[PDB]
């Protein structure tokens, strides 16, 4: 699925999204630009902590800034977090299993969608005011594995910066709560198909790796079969709950190794 959810701020963001706590697991952020706004701004590949603040502050490398100061604080809203998530089975798989490539999946899922999200991106101007699509955001999206649960969750975050390029100049992104004509009211309206979206390109790319899915919940809502899922289910130290993980699982008795080999196999 992918949740919704406005970007506390700044500073906040920052550490947050590149705490190494967050992905000690994966060992990697994994995090890179996205948006044809981010290209369109030469920001490509890694992410620079400090550009991304400045950019949630609402400075762009580009020269350009939306920040208002009030008196200490900015009245700038930072942008949007898309949380894009991996079935249980497969965030599984992809930290505990050894099986990398079912990290990449996830990554070309999320980006798949992601562009979709991308489409919707609006602003406003009057002439009354009207909300006249773009096509691009800047977006930084990093990898995270744990989840509130404590359990492995191979999620990416999605952070849309709250700006958009139109008629060449950057203008914050579209807002209305009447209308919902918004780019986030319209996010709000599609969170099934995108979160859909991303997961039906992810049950592709895991099948041509030679694995098998079934369905769970509605809306597509699916797991790897076999899977010791709810060894993690009803539920300090990052290390502490690697180790944790590791031994829970071996108190299973799943064969991660040969549960791959039966993918490889079945499909190569
Ligand atoms: C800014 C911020 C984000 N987040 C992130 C990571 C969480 O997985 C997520 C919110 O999802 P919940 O668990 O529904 O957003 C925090 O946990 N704390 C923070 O203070
Ligand atoms: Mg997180």
């Amino acid at each position: 699925m992918m949740s919704i959810a406005q970007v506390r701020s700044a500073g906040s963001a920052g550490n947050f999204y590149t705490d190494k706590d967050n992905y000690y697991v994966l060992g990697s952020m994994g995090e890179r630009w996205a948006g044809r706004g981010a290209e369109q701004l030469g920001l490509q590949g890694s992410v620079d902590k400090d550009v991304f603040t400045r950019l949630l502050e609402g400075r762009l490398p580009d020269g350009a800034d939306l920040s208002r100061m009030q008196d200490g604080s900015n009245r700038h809203r930072p942008g949007y977090d898309l949380t894009f998530s991996a079935p249980k089975s497969v965030s599984m798989m992809a930290m505990l299993g050894g099986d990398k490539r079912l990290i990449d999946a996830h990554n070309q899922a999320v980006d798949f969608a992601v562009r979709q999200v991308e489409a919707l991106a609006s602003t406003r101007v009057m002439t009354q005011s009207e909300t006249v699509l773009t096509g691009n955001l800047v977006m930084a999206l990093f990898n995270h594995d744990t989840s509130r649960d404590q359990e492995p969750q191979l999620h990416t975050h999605a952070v849309v910066a709250n700006v958009t390029q139109h008629n060449g100049e950057w203008k914050t992104l579209s807002s209305d709560k009447v209308g919902k004509t918004g780019f986030i009211e319209n996010v709000y309206a599609n969170q099934i198909a995108f979160g859909r979206l991303y997961r039906e390109k992810l049950k592709e790319q895991v099948e041509a790796l030679g694995y098998e899915t079934e369905v769970v919940g509605k809306h597509g809502m699916w797991e790897m079969p076999g899977v010791p899922v709810e060894a993690f289910s009803g539920r300090v130290d990052p290390e502490i709950k690697m180790a944790e993980w590791m031994q829970t699982l071996k108190e299973t008795g799943f064969d991660i190794r040969a549960y791959r080999d039966a993918a490889d196999q079945r499909a190569d």
